[PDB]
């Protein structure tokens, strides 16, 4: 029986609010259960399902119109002696509560992805249980790959000299300049092996040679490109690299889902949103605080739900036929990096200071969402209530 506080060590947040979780997770499922709707998807495997992108896409084919079940793959832990539980793993349990309660399969494998024994786990469930699959999205956000032994880590990192910038330091409201330098040879190769689109491959192949799709089985993974100022990062340095790999393989998947089954398979190009891994990025913080502010001014703005709910009512399972970029991605940052956004964008970038940056930025809405990511500051939660841990305990996935 104890109060669960915002302690902040070395920039991050140290417990989650598990109740915080639970509403985030009740305010996205409102989202979806009042937006317009759409139709498609019955059955889903979400690989990386406990949040962000993975548990956005969940609760919009559950709650969004489609009344889809769902098959989510998270590694989380819970509530021990000494911790309270990742917000994944609560949001793992919450979402689960609400789409039993609309008589929904909602399963988890609380499971690493990357190993053969959740892959042979997941597609007995699939035959023997759950029944084919119509959509797999692979959304996993993982920051090491275990494989023989080797782990690989993911870095964020430059291929060739310096990026500075300014960060944002939610502790103290205010700009912090920091400095992310050139990656070792072994370093990019690690982060191709953990972001890149190996894993996702291999899903897709254990998955259509067990017969576990069904025809016409469309698969998505999602990147983001950005605007130009942070291209050292993104598209050129170790993350950009991983991406394009995931978009190479992509193609392979496409093709050969197509030509064994009529399916298909894409990369989603999505929306800066506020994450913990770009928090503290040099210049990637502050670009999105500027952009949420002229983004909200323009009536354009999209949280992760909101994405996600556009992408697959007027995009993917519309009455019109979906519309790629010149390389065959979808593009969700089609807001995002609309001309007149990144006028808007680099005019405020050049008459931003540390002194006035929360008037000229979004900064109250970028804390708020960094806030939200450990369940804290959301409205309608009571934060004063001490939580019984003991009760935490006993929730399952
Ligand atoms: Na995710």
């Amino acid at each position: 029986h104890m109060i669960v506080k915002a302690k902040f060590v070395k920039g991050f947040i140290r417990d989650v609010h598990p109740y915080g979780c639970r509403r985030e997770v009740l305010n996205q499922i409102d989202y979806c259960k009042k937006a317009i709707g759409f139709r498609g998807p019955k059955k889903v495997l979400i690989v990386g399902a406990s949040s962000g992108f993975g548990l956005a896409t969940r609760i919009s084919v559950a709650f969004g119109g489609p009344e889809a079940h769902t098959i989510g793959v998270s590694y989380e832990t819970g509530a021990t002696d000494r911790r309270i539980g990742t917000a994944g793993w609560y949001n793992n349990i919450f979402f689960k509560e609400f789409a039993k309660k609309k008589g929904l399969v909602a399963k988890n494998f609380i499971e690493d992805a990357f190993s053969n024994e959740t892959k042979d786990k997941v597609i007995k469930y699939i035959k023997d249980e759950f029944g084919k699959i119509d959509l797999f999205v692979y959304s996993l956000a993982a920051p090491r790959r275990k494989d023989t032994g080797n782990v690989y880590t993911s870095r964020i990192k430059t291929i060739l000299g310096d990026f500075e910038g300014p960060t944002i330091d939610v502790e103290r409201d205010e700009i912090t300049l920091k400095k992310v330098s050139s990656a070792s040879i072994e370093e990019i190769e690690e982060t191709r092996k953990v972001m890149g689109g190996e894993d996702w491959q291999e899903w897709c192949e254990e998955l259509l040679y067990e017969d576990c799709f069904s025809d016409k089985a469309t698969t998505i993974a999602y990147s983001y490109i950005g605007s130009p100022r942070t291209y050292k990062i993104y598209r050129e340095g170790t993350i950009g690299i991983a991406k394009k790999d995931l978009e190479d393989k992509a193609k392979l998947i496409n093709e050969k889902l197509n030509r064994v089954i009529g399916g298909r398979a894409f990369v989603s190009v999505n929306k800066a949103l506020v994450t913990k891994a770009s928090a503290y990025i040099p210049t990637f913080p502050l670009y999105a605080a500027i952009l949420y502010k002229v983004m909200k001014e323009k009536n354009i703005h999209e949280n992760c739900i909101m994405q996600i709910e556009r992408m697959f009512s007027e995009k993917i399972y519309s009455n019109e036929k979906i519309q790629f970029d010149d390389k065959g991605r979808l593009r969700m940052d089609d807001l995002e990096l609309r001309k007149d956004v990144q006028d808007e964008v680099d005019r405020i970038w050049s008459n931003i200071t540390p002194e006035n940056f929360k008037e000229l930025s979004d900064y109250k809405g970028y804390k708020k969402e960094f806030m939200n990511l450990n369940g804290f500051d959301l409205d309608g939660v009571d934060y004063s209530k001490d939580l019984d841990i003991e009760l935490l305990r006993k929730l399952e996935p």
